[PDB]
């Protein structure tokens, strides 16, 4: 019964760009896979001409069409990059979003205060919007929309995939995470989110210090459970919860039970389908590195209990690995794209080889 396969779907210097970086991994609404990534193009600039990168398969990760550009990097002056996908399936309307750095002058710690896209020194945050499963594209920057504070210094949606309620008062709300530097120079989580099918975006409450790239899931109850890395170096993830749809969370703590090197992960429901409260709606499926000193170990930890206990859990990659996204697929199984230092690698793996 035990399922694990595995295969790159994009190696450093091979079809166009020395380096891929940043996967983000979904599940269309006709069923077709599609793996997202950032491919860094031959140079010494940075933030580097990224292009946002797409591969679409059409029969379950057996097999992958040909890399596709999303958005594509401005290789000329005025240099532009978009880089660290995020993807968000609509799955009310079928709208699919692929969030994204847009990058002029400035990186991460260089942006500054501002959101007028004309600006070249802020790093802005960009969505694509595709109505036609992720054919083509419409983009727009938002970072005005999710600057709710002008002293908001930086931000980029964490790489991976954002989430879609389906319980409660704001059930159907889309909600991707974002990283943000504030005024004050803490690095922040927030959540950016849509009542509206993504016609508009608007951020809610940040929290947390020493925060970095992060996640979220809706639990068992409806709350929405944020997960964060920790860039001042705990050695753990970071938690906090949302009663609120994941406008606002409680208290940031570390979570003992998620060793982490301060790198990205990902957390997903095991049965995104399963109806509030039920048992299934309780399973999450958590990536990562469990190193606490180095971007390797990668493990799948399986929960049954919302994420208050991780009773199962597996290694997938002894070796390097860096960030890591997991999806639902239609047949019971999970995808997962990660980084094993070579570029981007698609793994399927089901219940049964965790354990
Ligand atoms: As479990």
């Amino acid at each position: 019964e035990p399922l694990y396969t595995e295969q790159d779907l994009a190696v450093n210097g091979r079809e166009g760009f020395p380096n891929y970086s940043h996967p983000a991994l979904t599940v269309t609404p006709d069923g077709d896979l599609l793996a997202s990534y950032d491919g860094r193009p031959t140079g010494i600039a940075a933030p580097g001409p990224n292009s946002i990168l797409q591969r679409r398969s059409t029969d379950g990760g057996r097999t992958w069409g040909e890399q596709q550009v999303v958005s594509a990097g401005q290789t000329t002056a005025p240099i532009k990059g978009f880089s660290h996908p995020s993807y968000l399936v609509d799955r009310e309307t079928g709208t699919i979003f692929n969030f994204h750095v847009y990058s002029q002058r400035q990186g991460w710690e260089g942006s500054r205060p501002g959101t007028d896209p004309a600006d070249p020194n802020v790093l802005h945050a960009n969505v694509a919007t595709s109505t036609d499963g992720g054919l083509t594209w419409s983009h727009r920057t938002i970072t005005a929309d999710i600057t709710p504070d002008p002293g908001w210094r930086s931000r980029f949606a964490a790489s991976g995939e954002g989430i879609q309620l389906r319980y409660g008062p704001h059930a159907g709300r889309l909600i991707q995470q974002y990283a943000i530097i504030n005024a004050a120079g803490a690095i922040q989580a927030v959540s950016v989110y849509s009542d509206d099918h993504g016609r508009t975006w608007r951020a809610g409450e940040a929290v947390g210090v020493g925060m970095s790239h992060n996640k979220t899931v809706e639990l068992s109850d409806g709350r929405v459970l944020l997960n964060s890395a920790d860039s001042a170096r705990s050695g753990y993830r970071k938690v906090a919860v949302s009663t609120d749809g994941g406008h606002s969370y409680g208290p940031v703590t570390i979570d003992r039970d998620l060793p982490d090197p301060t790198n990205d992960a990902s957390i997903i429901r095991a049965f995104p389908d399963a109806p509030a409260g039920s048992a299934r709606a309780k399973v999450l499926l958590f990536s990562n590195a469990a190193s606490q000193t180095s971007r390797s170990q990668g493990t799948i930890r399986m929960s049954c209990d919302d994420g208050q206990t991780w009773p199962v859990s597996k290694v997938f990659q002894p070796g390097s690995m860096s960030y890591s996204t997991l999806t639902a697929l239609p047949d019971g199984t999970y995808g997962l794209l990660y980084e094993p230092g070579t570029g981007i690698r698609y793994a399927n793996f089901n219940l049964a080889w965790l354990g």
